[PDB]
């Protein structure tokens, strides 16, 4: 899995560990091993979220699977909670855009998951 | 809707005003409420198009429906028009992926769409 | 096609003529025109793949048509062999989300490639 936050929250602002834990708790909730979870986030961002540039975030979640009308609402719950908490942005002004990817549509390793 | 320009364009050439202009015209063009819109622009990258790194940009644009040929094309039309007016970026050096969300697949204020 | 390839290589670390590289040998993969192939590096990315930050990259690659699992696993040897000679990044650390794009749903030059 990868996942990505754009925020115009600033860099200073970003805990030290808060990869670690984006990883630890993917892992955790994807149900797939850690060596998998792909984290990245882009602090500093010139961003606005309906109309206010008050903090907020666009992130995006793909998987291969693990997709779903019920899992995405606990992830949007877990996600949101930590965004709030480490980074202090209200969860109404996160979007998070889950992408159900089929093996053969994801590289690595030279080759694809398929 | 989730609107992200990137561009090799320098910061200091992105007008002030601009993501509020993205916020209103998009919320115009797609009917969705403006609290609904977010906005990105990035500067400053390191990008080409067609081999050239003449100014261009490289788009998104995520919405949960309003998605289609003939909304695309104005959508276009008026995302290349603000991009050249604004940007002095050429028309035919922008590309913009439209994207049909699933509610299912948004989070959003702890929980999805759906 | 558009081609997007995030790390956290630093930027002194890519070299000189990478964007034409990969302009160039997109344009061969794929088979579509160099004219018509846009790239993008980010670097100095805060991300960690595998829950390490030992060089990594997470890439999309956007086409209309010219994706599939064959050309996939091409592409993806392709590429990963472009990241680790250049910018000395593991293939096992590289994901690339391959994206079929319809051509209503790209934008370019006012309008849309349908």
């Amino acid at each position: 899995p990868m996942f990505i936050v754009n925020t115009n929250v600033p860099r200073a602002s970003v805990p030290d560990g808060f990869l670690s834990e984006l990883t630890q708790q993917l892992a955790q909730a994807t149900g797939k091993p850690p060596q998998y979870i792909a984290v990245h986030v882009v602090p500093d961002q010139l961003m606005a979220f309906g109309g206010s540039s008050e903090p907020c975030a666009l992130c995006s979640l793909h998987s291969i699977g693990k997709i779903g009308g019920a899992q995405n609402r606990s992830y949007s719950k877990l996600l949101c909670g930590l965004l709030a908490e480490r980074l202090r942005i209200s969860p109404d002004r996160v979007y998070i855009n889950y992408c159900d990817m089929n093996a053969a549509n994801v590289g690595w390793n030279n080759s694809t998951f398929a």
